[PDB]
């Protein structure tokens, strides 16, 4: 009972040897010449990332002197501007990336630049941590970024000016570097100028527009003014001046509400390069394993190239950022296919990057991004007002939501509540599934729907004629994807969907059962009158009203289901000529009120071997197939029957 | 470069340095995406050691010294949490264990290779794999401590063990336990428990090391069940053998083994590509269409073709090397000259992807073209006919060559499919047009009122049965000079004799008739009415040149991947058609005698709306309203009884 004071443990490499002893511990070395060549020749895919790294280095340099500027009063001195400035020089085959950051002392120019996998930024980070404090803008981690500037240049000339030290010149050729004091005075007030002596194969980076698009591609949010010595050709002659590249302001960095509705729409217009305001937007911050904080958008109109090469075409609408630096627009694991219209940004600070800085190192961190992005998206679409949802949204991205029901399984219930279809409750207006079950009768327990090519052919369908007459609500499907969306949905609010073109619809009746038994002779004749496999059953329908009714099985293709499959291109030659083709099992149904009842029976009561009575019994079934929206086997069969029955009549 | 100064001066020069521990961490946690590549690297290293000791043997007679067997053996201890990769290669001296394993980016293989290139031997300059000295370090992706025991000739057996930080070397107190070679023992992490089950390892070596040119054995089970070494790589690299010295039966055996198929390939091709890139390749076409060939369609890379560099598996992702419509082509691609990324999972030069692609497609299409005509129609076209059609639409660079491979059902034979070169060889002396009809089936297409006069006159009509066919022909501007012509659209020009200009007189005879239909029958239904010059034995609907056919409309109306706007606001769905009227038709001649008798006549109007609606059905067009047609035909059936 009384606890003793003894404490347990919780934890603790063989080879068949007698005993293991210690001897001669070494430290790993490195052949620098071959390691350098690995980085330059066999590491990166795109050689354009050199500017991305040089700018990031310049950004870190700027952020460093800014932190020091806080705990100092003479840090900036003469020049208080913290800007990165890039200038081309085609006349001398040179590219310049100049910044006004902290710069580098002579010891640093040797140590930091001359040592692979050495990061002064990483070390600076460490001192700041030991010392709110916002290092969270420091991008550098590896020590190889600067060496990526040897991809497009034979020689790199680095001129740096650190406080309390002389301006020096650092020149290299990837094999060795020379460090010399600048003969000129402190031409640079403070900071660094990285000059690249480009190669003949890199003549592209001498041209202006190449650089402009390059800095805009990777570095447009790096929290420091980036200018490029550009031409304007106005006032009309060419005038050169520093043109700002990162115009856009990181709205995401600010917390909710600092900025309002206004500056949001402006952000969407500028970032996504759109002219019209977004239909909606969401600003949120996920935290935990992933912690990023992002802004997502839904466009006002459906993009022009939407649904073109669906699945294959990766959308560049969402751009991934890590520490204000662009990583990738590939969200095929962080965003599903049916949400390929959603635009926006995703920035983060502690997302582990690959050395390529184009992909996240941990593949496991992708789906945890998706679960938050998708959820925030579906909440955003749900947050859209009911009026605006039907009148504007659904026309644009209704198909997407339907596809979501088919694809996404973990959001099928949530997406189903966003579904909108036409109905019999209104000649034109669309309804939700929640609005259907709210208008459902007692003990209905079935959501009746009709699928067809158009609204007119669906509402004027022989099926559910008694259902509409009884007051049952019928959902009309007018688009090819509709039927699949419903078929992929098991139950909604405890109600099961029921196709009115297929069997399963059930509506005294026991007295009427005796009446059906009376209507037994004609059905038998139909199976004989009817060719071999022409029909399966010829019972009389109790769901008909005023129409002379091909009903599919519970596990059979509908007339509308059938037309879509048949018109689908991507299918093999062997597969096309298959699946039973046209016939399946065509069940006939009928109601008594006209020639269906006694007029056809009088002939059947007279003689079953008459030619006139077999022709009239054939055309009735013939036009019933088109009445039920099925494919006509022969256009000339039912066609010439009209050309002959109208010649003597008219 | 000059910079405002005319005094470029020379001061101190330095050599670059490295912070090893941080560069180590980069390789461990920030380089590779797949942690399973560790076994790929150890096998390659083991292979290199085996190739070195063999190259020495060719000049040194005392190298083997009673250890002639050159193999690789893998054994994993589940109980002891260990993984052993043992070879009988050249091994490493004590100095080499420190130099080669302790110096990052240092490759002893690269040094061994350069010595041979310097003088005359190019015998095995393509057998050695290791270039950058970082592969061995991928062992710490799945292991905390790596123990390496090596025995080199003319030196004692030493033991090398380490974590990422420091490494130690010690002479093995067990002595010469390995006759010659190396054993890399990996103390696997908790997470890397999967590499302890032999079957996981079994598939892993087979995945990458299938043609490593050295016997690889794994300690596995085989049924009383007993344990022994099982050979992994048995599939010989036949592509290295020249086209003349390779057995035709070997190709069939190679395919059924490499691609895991029970049936022989429909065809094969063996070629050596030189120039910008240099590689050997054996492409294959399966005997039957793979299930799910088009299920993903687009967005799906096919693991049918595999890329090998120096007999080591690189990748199966080809999408930049092979187009979508050739996703059925299987085979191998091997090179010894293609520069690789440090990850060894992709090519380094992206520009070379286009170079390989154009070579592979070229040899693929020629391979298809080489197939005998007799076996082509009966086997290939049935399985991959759809692919060729898609290729016509997609590949513009080879649209002509792919067109020569197209096959379609013609009116020249009840069931046989024909070539387009056969069609143009069966055209008249002044046809210069390829007439075709598109429909849901052949029965619908051959019994269509558009081909009535054409077949009677002596012209040939191609029948398109599959919905992708019209897309395929649309992508074709002209074939052998001739131009495709839709028989359901305007353009067909028939008869230039005196009987043709006599039809101009019939135009005036039908002029009051023509205008009546535009205003009696629904004016917003029928576009226009014109005299039908191409109509024989039928009552009655053509479309414009750049307009939808009845078939074309049937497909678009089923295309599910469209927005709710594009389907509701599509003009072609609401577009009207030109109604053509045949003069010889008895039902048409009695129609002009009824309007005059009773213009604004009710019965006269009725037949016109009925005929037009039957014309919509006779063509591929869907009836706008079927209830109005279904009720009026119920009144027509009242002729028997009311
Ligand atoms: N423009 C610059 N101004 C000032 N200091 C710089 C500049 N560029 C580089 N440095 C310093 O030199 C060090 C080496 O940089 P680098 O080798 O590019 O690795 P990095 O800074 O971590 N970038 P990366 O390898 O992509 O993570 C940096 O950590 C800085 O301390
Ligand atoms: N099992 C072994 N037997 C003999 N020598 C070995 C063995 N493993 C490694 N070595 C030597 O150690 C050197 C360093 O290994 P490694 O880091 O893999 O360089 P590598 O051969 O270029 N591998 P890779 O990265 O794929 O190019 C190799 O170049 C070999 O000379």
């Amino acid at each position: 009972v009384q606890r003793e004071e003894e404490a347990i443990q919780l934890d603790g490499a063989s080879q068949i040897r007698e005993l293991r002893e210690k001897s001669e511990k070494f430290a790993f070395q490195a052949e620098v010449n071959r390691m350098m060549k690995l980085i330059i020749n066999s590491l990166y895919k795109n050689k354009e990332i050199f500017l991305r790294e040089l700018i990031s280095n310049a950004s870190d340099a700027l952020d460093k002197i800014r932190l020091i500027s806080l705990t100092d009063e003479n840090a900036l001195a003469g020049n208080e501007e913290l800007t990165v400035k890039i200038k081309c020089d085609k006349e001398k085959n040179l590219l310049h990336v100049t910044d006004t950051g902290v710069g580098m002392t002579r010891e640093e120019l040797v140590k930091n630049l001359g040592t692979i996998a050495k990061s002064g930024t990483s070390e600076f980070l460490n001192k700041m941590t030991e010392a709110g404090q916002s290092t969270s803008e420091l991008i550098g981690q590896f020590g190889v970024g600067f060496y990526s500037a040897f991809l497009v240049a034979d020689k790199v000339i680095v001129t740096s000016k650190h406080n309390n030290d002389t301006q020096h010149i650092w020149e290299s050729d990837s094999n060795e570097f020379s460090v010399i004091a600048d003969p000129r005075g402190n031409t640079l007030g403070r900071g660094t100028t990285i000059t690249l002596v480009l190669k003949e194969e890199a003549s592209d980076y001498l041209e202006l527009d190449t650089i402009k698009n390059l800095v805009k591609k990777y570095s447009q949010f790096i929290n420091f003014p980036i200018y490029v010595w550009s031409s304007k050709t106005g006032g009309g002659k060419t005038v050169w001046d520093w043109e700002l590249m990162n115009d856009i302001k990181p709205i995401w960095q600010r917390p909710s509400k600092e900025v309002e509705d206004d500056e949001y729409k402006a952000f969407y217009k500028s970032f996504s390069k759109e002219s019209d305001d977004p239909m909606a937007y969401i600003h949120f911050t996920a935290e935990g394993e992933v912690t990023f904080k992002s802004i997502l958008f839904v466009p006002t109109s459906a993009p022009r190239g939407l649904f073109d090469e669906y699945g294959s075409k990766k959308s560049d609408y969402i751009k991934l950022y890590v520490r204000r630096v662009f990583i990738t627009d590939d969200f095929h694991d962080m965003m599903p296919k049916y949400l390929n219209f959603v635009k926006g940004v995703v920035d983060s600070d502690d997302l582990p990057l690959n050395v390529s800085r184009e992909t996240l190192q941990q593949h496991k961190l992708l789906k945890v991004i998706r679960k938050k992005l998708v959820r925030k998206t579906l909440d955003m679409i749900k947050k859209i007002a009911d009026e605006k949802y039907n009148d504007t949204f659904w026309k644009e991205f209704g198909t997407n939501i339907k596809l979501g029901v088919i694809e996404d399984h973990s959001n099928r219930t949530r997406l189903a509540k966003l579904l909108r279809f036409q109905s019999s409750h209104h000649p034109s207006d669309i309804t939700s599934l929640d609005q259907y079950v709210e208008r459902m009768k007692e003990k209905q327990d079935k959501i009746y729907f009709m699928a067809g090519s158009s609204r007119k052919e669906a509402e004027s369908s022989p099926f559910v004629e008694r259902l509409l007459k009884k007051g049952y609500e019928v959902i009309y499907l007018t688009e090819p994807v509709d039927e699949y969306c419903i078929q992929a949905l098991p139950e909604f609010d405890g109600k099961r969907f029921q196709n009115v073109a297929k069997e399963g619809v059930k509506f005294t009746k026991e007295s009427r059962e005796a009446i059906e038994k009376e209507f037994e002779p004609l059905l038998n004749w139909m199976k004989d009158k009817a060719l071999k496999d022409k029909i399966e059953k010829a019972v009389v329908s109790q769901r008909l009203t005023e129409s002379p009714a091909l009903v599919a099985s519970q596990y059979g293709w509908s007339g509308n289901m059938e037309r879509i499959m048949k018109a689908q291109a991507y299918q093999t030659g062997k597969d096309i000529s298959t699946n039973y083709y046209a016939s399946q099992k065509k069940t006939f149904e009928i109601n008594p009120r006209h020639p269906l009842i006694k007029d056809m029976l009088r002939r059947v009561k007279e003689d079953e071997d008459d030619k006139t009575v077999s022709d009239l019994a054939v055309v009735l079934f013939e036009t019933a197939t088109l009445r039920s929206g099925y494919l006509l086997p022969d256009t000339k069969a039912y066609g010439d029957r009209i050309e002959r029955m109208l010649r003597l009549s008219l």
